C-alpha cells in the first residue's frame, strides 16, 4: 500500500489542488484565524478596535442571511414542483412519506439525547406550543419576512389575578410559515400539467440563479471565516469552558449521528425488508467511500446509480424516480443538535415546552436547505433566522464542521440507499 | 307538483349531495355551533380554556388574512389585462363606465339607508377625506402591506393653540392603495399587444394557483366555523340586544337589496331602454331560478347565454365581451352593510366624514373579491383588514350568509342581464 | 437669418407644439406658480389652508416615491442583463470600467468642488465609512425597502465611559444595498445563454410597463408643479436668502459641468488617443445641437450615429456595442450636487465622513435613474429617500432643471462619443 503511494508521489497535484480547493482554503483559513486570535489574546485593544478588526465575518454572515430567504423559498419550490412530474404514482406518496417518518425518528431521537445527556454545561408549554401552531399562518409573506408571532401577558383583564394571554410580535425570521406556505404553493402549482408550465421554468430560472449566487459568494468565505475566528477568539474569556463545550458537543454529534446510522436504521430494515444489511454495506462500500471522499451527494450519484445496479443486486426500474424526490424533499438532527446546544449556551431557561418548537424549527429549516456540498453555514444562518437567537456563535460550531460534512453525506446516501431498497421491496 | 316529488323520492341522492356538500355543511356547521354554544354557557370555564377551545376559529381567520391579499391583487390584475384584449372598443369603456356608475349608485343609496334608519342600537370630515386622498398612494407595496397613513395632532406649532395636523402611521392592511396600483398597472400590461404577452401569463398562472389555493383551503371551513360559533357564543353576554342587532342587519340588508334590485333598477332601465322590464324577467326567470338554486355566478353563465338568446330576444353580437368584463370588474353595497355595521356594533363615534371613506374603501374591495360562489368570508376579512378594524365578529354577519349569497348572485344575474341589454341597445 | 426666420413665421406652429409640449407645460407651470405664490404672500392664511393649497405638490411626491424603487430596480435588471448579451468580449469590460472610473472623477471633483467653494451660506467619519460598507447588504429586500442600518450609542459597556457603538436602525430607502443587490442579479441572470431565457423576458416586459407607467403619470407633472411651487413659497420667509442659495446653486452646478466637459475629458482624451479634440468637436457639433435642442439621448442616438461615421471619421465597427452599454451602465455629479447642497441648507453638520457616503450614494442612484427625457424629479427622490432627508426642497432645484437637462444631454452625448472615440482607439 505505501508503495504505490510511493510511486504515485510524482509532482502532477495541481489538478487535484484545484479540484478540492475549498476544504483546503476553509480549513487553512480556520487554523490561521485560531492561531492569529491565540497569539493577539495578550496585545489589550479595545472594543471598538474588535469591532473594526472583526467586521468581515459579520459582514459574510450578513450576506449569508441575504441569501437565507430566496435560496429555501426558490429550492423548496422548485423541488415541490419536480416532486409531482417526477413521482406521478401512489408509490412516489409512500416515499415521501417513509422519508417524512424518517426525519421525524431522526428528530425525536436527537431530542431525547439532548434532554438525556445535557451537552452543555403548562405555563409556557402550552403556550409554546400554540404559538407554534399559531405560527403556521403568519399575517402575510411581508411579515413573515421580519418578525414573528410571540403571546405575552397584559395582566389587566376582567378579584382578577391571572396569566392572561394577549397576542404580540417579536422581531426576527419567520421561515416556519414562509416554509409550509412554500410547500403548500409548490404543491399546487405541481399539480399543474400545462397550465404551471410557464411558471414552472420561471421559478426553476430563478432557483439556478440562486444557485449560482450562493456559489460566486462563496468564495469570500476563506477570509471571512478567519476574521470571524480571529475576532470572536480574542474576546471571548474563560476558552476552558468553551473548549470543554464544543468537545462535548462534538461528541454528542458524532455519538448521535453514529448510532442513529447502525441501530434505528438497520433495525427498521431488517423489520420489513427481512434481509441482512451487512451484505447491503459491503455492495455499497465503494459508494460510500466516494461519498466520504468527494463528500457531494451529487457528486456521487451516479456511482450510488452503478453500485446498486451492479453489487447491490436492486432492481433499476424504481430507480430514477425514488431518489431524485427524495434528495430534494440526517440534516434536521444535525440543525436540531445546533439550535438546542446554541440555546443551552447563552443561559436560557430551556423549557419543556420550546424543545418540541426548536424541533419542528430544525426539521423544517433543513427540508429546503441547498444542493451545495458545505452547506452548514447557510442553514446555520436558516436555524439561527428562524429561532431569533444571535448569529455570533457561528464559529465554534463551524470549527469542526468540515468533518461532520462527511459524515452529513455519508448519512444521506446511507439513507436514500436503504430508501431505494426499501421501496423495491414494496 | 307533490306527486312529483313523491315519484322522484327514490334512493339517488348521493350524486345531489355531493354536487351541493359544501352548503349542506356548512349550514350543519353553524347550526351544531350554535348549539354548542348555547348548551355550553352554563359551564363556566376560563379565558385560556375559551381561547384553547376557540383557536381554530381564528386559525381560519389567520389563514384568510393569509388569502386576502395575492388573491385580490392577481385576480384584479388578470381581470384588467383580459379587459384590453376583450373590451377593444369604445364599447367596453362605455359599459364599465356604466358599471361603475351603477356601483356608485349602490353604495351612495346604501350610506343613505344605513344613515336614515340606523340599523344599530370639517374638525375630522375634512381631515378624513384628506386621508383618504392622501391614501391612494401610500409610500410602496411594502408599507402598503402591513400600516395605512393617519393623521395626528402634535399640539406644538408656532398664543398657538390650534388643531395642528401631523403625519402619523398606523398599522393593518392598505387595500385602497394597493387596489388602485393593481388597477393602473393592470391596465399598463393589458395595453400591450405583444410586449406584454411573456408578463401576462406569468400573472394569469399566478392567479389559477391563488384560485386552487383558496378552493382547497375551504375544505376546513366547516370545523373552523363550526368553534369560532362555539367559542364567540360563551364568552359574549347579553345574547337578546346581539340578536335584536343581527335581526336588524338581515331586516336592512335584504330590505335594502331589494329595493336596490327593484326601484332604482327599473328606473334607469326605462329611463334609456323605454321598455317594459316585466317582459325581461318572465323571460329572465328560468336563468334567476338557476342562479338561486346554484348560487354560481359562472355556473349558470351559459344559462344566461342561451336565456338571454332565444327568450330575451336579444342580438347575440354584443354579448361575448359585454358580460365576462362586466363580471370580472351588489357586492358593494353588501360590504358597504357590513362594515357600518361592524363599525356601528363596537360604539364608535361614527362620524359623517369616515362614512365616505369606509364605502370607497368597500367599494374597491368588491372589485376583485374572487370567484368562488362562498366569497362571503374573503370579502369580510378583505374590508376588516383595509379599515383596520378587529376580525373577531365573523360570526353573526355570517351566520346569515347563505341566503344572501343567493340573494348576492341573483342580483349580479339582474345586473349583469340588465347591463348586456342596455349595452345592446346603445 | 432673420430673414429665413420671417419666411418661416408661417401658421404652422401646432406640430412642434405638440412634439415638444412637456416642456413649455412645465416651464407655464413653474412660472405661474411662482407668480401665484408671489402674490398669495400678502393674504396670510393658517397652516391647514397651506396644506389643503399644496396636497398636489406632496401627492405628486408620493407617486414619484412609488416609482422610485420599481423602476430603478427593474431598469437596472434589464440593462445588467442586456450588458453580457452585447458585450460578449473583453472591449466590453474595457468600456464598463472606462465609465466607471470617469464617474469617479466625475463625483470626486464635484465633492471637492462643493468642499472648497461652500456653495451653502474619526468619531464620526470612520463609523460613517463603517456604515457604508454594512450597508451594501441590509438584512434583506423587505428591510432594505423601508429603513437603513445606523449605528448608536448605548453608553453602557464593560470605570467604563467610551463612545461604545451599538447596531441600530434608521427607516427610510436603502437603494444601496438594493442596486448592488440589484447589479448582482442581473450580472448572474445575464451570464445565462439560454436558461436565463425565460426569466429575462419577464424582467424586460416588467421594465417597458414601468417605462410607461412613468410615462402617462408624468401628464399630471406641470398642476403638480404649480401647485407645489404656490405652496412652498408662500410658507418660506426672507426669500432673499433662499434666492441667494438658489443662485449660488446654479452657478456651482454650471461652473462644475463645464469645467468637467472642458478640462479633464479633453486632458484624458489627450493622454490616450495623442489627437486634437476640437476637430472631434467640429465634427460632432451637429449631433451636441441636436441634443441640446430635442434634450433626449434616445431620439438623438441615430443622429450621433451618422455624425460619427460620416464626418468625425469613426471606424462603425465597434460602435453597435460600445454605446448601447455605456448609455445603459455626469449624472452621478449633479446628483451629489443636489444631494450635498440640500445637506447643506437645512443647517446639518456636514462632517467630513458623510461626505464620501452621500457621493456614493449619489453615484450608485444614478446608475439606473431612468431613460426618459426630463428625469430631474425622479432622481431627486431617489437620492432623498436613499438619503433620508426630507423631499419639501424639490422645488427650488426643480426650478431650473429644464435647462441643467439639456446640460445633462450635451455632457452625455460629448462623454459617450468620446468613450466610443477612446474604445475605437484601442
Amino acid at each position: 500500500a505505501k508503495k504505490k503511494v510511493q510511486n504515485i508521489t510524482k509532482e502532477d497535484v495541481k489538478s487535484y489542488l484545484f479540484r478540492n480547493a475549498f476544504v483546503l482554503l476553509t480549513v487553512t483559513a480556520v487554523i490561521v484565524g485560531t492561531i492569529l486570535g491565540f497569539t493577539l489574546r495578550p496585545y489589550r485593544m479595545s472594543y471598538r478596535e474588535v469591532k473594526y478588526f472583526s467586521f468581515p465575518g459579520e459582514l459574510l454572515m450578513r450576506m449569508l442571511q441575504m441569501l437565507v430567504l430566496p435560496l429555501i423559498i426558490s429550492s423548496l419550490v422548485t423541488g415541490m414542483a419536480a416532486l409531482d412530474s417526477k413521482a406521478s404514482g401512489k408509490m412516489g406518496m409512500r416515499a415521501v412519506v417513509y422519508y417524512m417518518t424518517t426525519t421525524i425518528i431522526a428528530v425525536v431521537i436527537g431530542i431525547i439525547i439532548v434532554i438525556i445527556i445535557h451537552p452543555g454545561k403548562r405555563v409556557t408549554a402550552a403556550d409554546a406550543f400554540l404559538d407554534l401552531i399559531r405560527n403556521m399562518f403568519p399575517p402575510n409573506l411581508v411579515e413573515a419576512c421580519f418578525k414573528q408571532f410571540k403571546t405575552n401577558y397584559e395582566k389587566r383583564s376582567f378579584i382578577t389575578e391571572e396569566l392572561v394571554p394577549v397576542p404580540g410580535s417579536v422581531n426576527g425570521v419567520n421561515a416556519l410559515g414562509l416554509v409550509v406556505f412554500s410547500m403548500c404553493f409548490g404543491f399546487v402549482i405541481g399539480n399543474m400539467k400545462e397550465q404551471g408550465q410557464a411558471l414552472r421554468e420561471f421559478f426553476d430560472s430563478l432557483n439556478e440563479a440562486i444557485m449560482r449566487l450562493v456559489a460566486v459568494i462563496m468564495w469570500y468565505a476563506p477570509v471571512g471565516i478567519l476574521f470571524l475566528i480571529a475576532g470572536k477568539i480574542v474576546e471571548m474569556e474563560d476558552m476552558g469552558v468553551i473548549g470543554g463545550q464544543l468537545a462535548m458537543y462534538t461528541v454528542t454529534v458524532i455519538v448521535g449521528l453514529l448510532i442513529h446510522a447502525v441501530i434505528v436504521l438497520p433495525l427498521l430494515y431488517f423489520l420489513v425488508t427481512r434481509k441482512n444489511p451487512w451484505v447491503f454495506i459491503g455492495g455499497l462500500l465503494q459508494a460510500l467511500i466516494t461519498a466520504l471522499g468527494t463528500s457531494s451527494s451529487s457528486a456521487t450519484l451516479p456511482i450510488t446509480f452503478k453500485c446498486l445496479e451492479e453489487n447491490n443486486g436492486v432492481d433499476k426500474r424504481v430507480t430514477r424516480f425514488v431518489l431524485p424526490v427524495g434528495a430534494t424533499i440526517g440534516t434536521a438532527l444535525y440543525e436540531a443538535l445546533a439550535a438546542i446546544f446554541i440555546a443551552q449556551v447563552n443561559n436560557f431557561e430551556l423549557n419543556f415546552g420550546q424543545i418540541i418548537t426548536i424541533s419542528i424549527t430544525a426539521t423544517a429549516a433543513s427540508i429546503g436547505a441547498a444542493g451545495i456540498p458545505q452547506a452548514g453555514l447557510v442553514t446555520m444562518v436558516i436555524v439561527l433566522t428562524s429561532v431569533g437567537l444571535p448569529t455570533d456563535d457561528i464559529t465554534l460550531i463551524i470549527a469542526v464542521d468540515w468533518f461532520l460534512d462527511r459524515l452529513r453525506t455519508t448519512t444521506n446516501v446511507l439513507g436514500d440507499s436503504l430508501g431505494a431498497g426499501i421501496v423495491e421491496h414494496l
